[PDB]
């Protein structure tokens, strides 16, 4: 599914990313938007042999089983291809114990280098939330 901007915005406030660790929403909307372009079923293999899932491209190195990362984590308890569906819900969950771990956001090359200290709330801007 590639999410419309503002529909993005409504599901991530609903599963109780706005705030979460500090991070206002529009944080997480230009995340997704940077790492997947708001499309669900958005996946890239990295150099390590790792692959990264969905709308917050989550890395199976750590976070997700995927079956072919030798020798990798599966944090989030979960088979990456759960963090490609429609419903963003595994994906909400997954990234919530990611940004609690201690490095806040920056886990996200992304958000690190075209949404941190910029004007992140534009990103939500407009929407009826
Ligand atoms: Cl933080
Ligand atoms: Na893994």
């Amino acid at each position: 599914k590639v999410f419309g901007r503002c529909e993005l915005a409504a599901a991530m406030k609903r599963h109780g990313l706005d705030n979460y660790r500090g991070y206002s929403l529009g944080n997480w909307v230009c995340a997704a938007k940077f790492e997947s372009n708001f499309n669900t079923q958005a996946t890239n293999r990295n150099t390590d042999g790792s692959t990264d899932y969905g709308i917050l491209q989550i890395n199976s190195r750590w976070w997700c089983n995927d079956g072919r990362t030798p020798g990798s984590r599966n944090l989030c308890n979960i088979p990456c291809s759960a963090l490609l569906s429609s419903d963003i819900t595994a994906s909400v969950n997954c990234a919530k114990k990611i940004v609690s771990d201690g490095n806040g956001m920056n886990a996200w090359v992304a958000w690190r280098n075209r949404c941190k200290g910029t004007d992140v709330q534009a990103w939500i801007r407009g929407c009826r939330l």
